[PDB]
């Protein structure tokens, strides 16, 4: 059943066939500007785009090294290097490289996945060659920039049913690691996911080198010149999901948010948030992962979190993302810190809207002075300062369970109300709030 193949050109043809059973066989493969061209081997982006359905494909021992110089070979357009349209397909194992830094000309993905029930499985995936690198979202992740981008993300999960499972995606780009748009049930299992972190004290440090920040004076997108004292992603999200997109499933064009996504047994490192599913409709579940040195822990609006863990080493844990979550479910363990604290937030969690049901656990006994769980007020978000993202902050909270089973203070601020706390200390927690219960419990 299984036909082999033993170059890239050889390859191409069977993407445009259903049914089909293909396998690359193991070697290194390399893309380079010199294969992108008019009778070249790749004529078009996506460099390889998947219209069968019903297919597998093994890529067991492959590299396949992309030069980056190939996202400037397409003019001013979006360069994908992988595509998936068709439906039912499974592609697994290969190893896929990013050479070199360069940005492309317009935006990059790495893989798109459409269409309906496919699954990409045991990827290693490097993502390499952005604009600019070094500020994170500092100076705009849209419309509107301060300096003009030209983002590279990794995976984009999009189309009805579709999975990634068992994959490792490092990215060393600006651009989100892992995201969904107009995904509907989609499922990430098992990933490991990772970009860099830089402090925005070293950014701070090109003052006088005639940088692309030090041109603008560090004049951030949300307002204010670019504060001290945090530490930044280099990447946008680890998993994020969109309340937007457009997807093709059976020659039909789609648009619509992300609903009922699922993440399973992730570990995600030195992103921008660990897991953030705010954004997504219908049923958001998370369970089993563990996000380490993120800017932001856990923020999937409403649903299930549980068994997860995540460190406070440079943002919070959880954070509602607006007065309007209702129903967020979690059991989060604040893990122990992969490395030193570096947290600017001054909060390992900001919690708001209403009828929340919260467990956090840690075996932590060194507490930074600065990290308390807030239960609204004023969180000092390296984007949320003076009024930017303003219904992201300053919101009230109600009728929620905080069950503080660690040794972090609890801060419940005047605007929240109706909080039950249960806790290991209750000499550590201020109320401020209107017919808040604070109760100890028994370590």
């Amino acid at each position: 059943q299984t036909t082999t193949v033993y170059s890239l050109e050889d390859l191409l043809p069977y993407l445009k066939q259903d049914n089909v059973d293909v396998k690359l066989a193991p070697g290194t493969y390399n893309v380079n500007g010199f294969d992108v061209g008019e009778d070249r081997l790749f004529s078009t982006t996506p460099l390889f785009l998947f219209e069968g359905s019903n297919s597998t494909y093994d890529f067991t021992d492959v590299k396949l090294n992309i030069n980056t110089v190939v996202l400037t070979k397409f003019g001013n357009n979006e360069v994908n290097e992988i595509q998936i349209l068709g439906n039912n397909n499974v592609l697994k194992n290969l190893k896929l490289e990013d050479i070199g830094t360069t940005a492309p000309s317009n935006r990059a993905q790495s893989i798109v996945i459409d269409g309906r029930d496919n699954r990409i499985e045991g990827f290693h995936l490097t993502i390499r060659g952005s604009y600019p690198y070094g500020y994170g979202d500092a100076f705009g992740k849209g419309g509107g920039s301060v300096i003009n981008h030209r983002k590279h993300s990794g995976v984009l999960i999009r189309g009805l049913r579709n999975h990634l499972k068992d994959c490792t995606i490092i990215s060393r780009s600006y651009g989100h690691i892992v995201f969904m748009q107009a995904a509907s049930y989609p499922t990430v299992e098992g990933c490991y996911i990772e970009g860099e972190m830089r402090s925005t004290d070293d950014m701070l440090a090109e003052e006088g080198t005639g940088s692309p920040a030090d041109k603008v004076d560090f004049m951030t997108v949300w307002g204010y010149k670019l504060p001290a004292g945090y530490m930044m992603s280099l990447q946008e999200g680890g998993i994020r999901a969109f309340n937007a997109g457009t997807t093709y499933i059976d020659g039909v064009e789609i648009q619509r948010a992300t609903d009922n996504p699922t993440v399973l047994n992730c570990t995600i490192k030195n992103a921008r948030t660990g897991v953030t599913l705010a954004h997504a409709n219908g049923t958001k579940y998370v369970e089993g992962c563990t996000v380490l040195g993120c800017e932001n822990g856990y923020s999937i609006g409403s649903g299930t979190v549980v068994n997860c863990g995540a460190d406070a080493i440079y943002g919070p844990v959880f954070k509602n993302t607006y007065g309007s979550d209702k129903g967020y479910n979690a059991d989060i363990t604040i893990l122990p810190p992969s490395d030193a604290y570096y947290n600017g937030h001054d909060a390992v969690a900001y919690i708001g809207g209403s009828n929340h049901n919260l467990t956090f656990r840690s075996e932590i006994t060194e507490i930074p002075s600065n990290l308390k769980i807030m239960v609204s007020g004023d969180l000092q978000g390296l984007r949320v300062l003076h009024g930017s993202n303003p219904s992201q902050n300053n919101f009230a909270g109600t009728n929620i369970v905080l069950r503080n089973l660690t040794n972090f203070p609890v801060d419940l601020h005047s605007d929240s109300s109706n909080i039950t706390v249960t806790s290991c200390d209750t000499d550590n927690i201020t109320d401020n709030g209107t017919n808040n219960s604070i109760e100890a419990i028994d370590c």
